[PDB]
């Protein structure tokens, strides 16, 4: 258990070793303005998504942070968000917990 893939199609998107304890703990739980929750870990890299359009600073989570959605890669499943624009670090990854599946190298 130390890479993680998408849960949907089996892409290699990120690793134990790259999650990034953000204002203290890597997990944060969140909701968007359609009230849906999401149980988000930050990851300092990630690989495989498809990180889509521009970024927007509305209604972001992480102060600071502008915010583009990723996708994976493969499969087009919806993974999380690329955050940029920022400071320590400039830049992360917010991915869905629940839409991970987590395994051997
Ligand atoms: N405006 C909408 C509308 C529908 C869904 C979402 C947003 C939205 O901003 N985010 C996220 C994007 C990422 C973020 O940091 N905050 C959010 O609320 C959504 O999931
Ligand atoms: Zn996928």
């Amino acid at each position: 258990a130390s890479i993680f893939r998408c849960r949907q199609c089996g892409q290699t998107i990120s690793r134990r070793d790259w999650l990034l304890p953000m204002g203290g703990d890597h997990e944060h739980v969140v909701f968007n303005p359609a009230g849906m929750i999401f149980r988000v870990w930050c990851f300092s890299l990630a690989q495989g998504l498809r990180l889509i359009g521009a970024p927007s600073g509305e209604f972001s989570w992480f102060k600071g942070y502008d915010w583009t959605i990723a996708l994976c890669g493969q499969c087009g499943s919806h993974l999380g968000w690329h955050y940029e624009g920022g400071s320590q670090p400039q830049t992360f990854f917010g991915l869905i917990k629940d839409r991970l599946a987590e395994g051997p190298a």
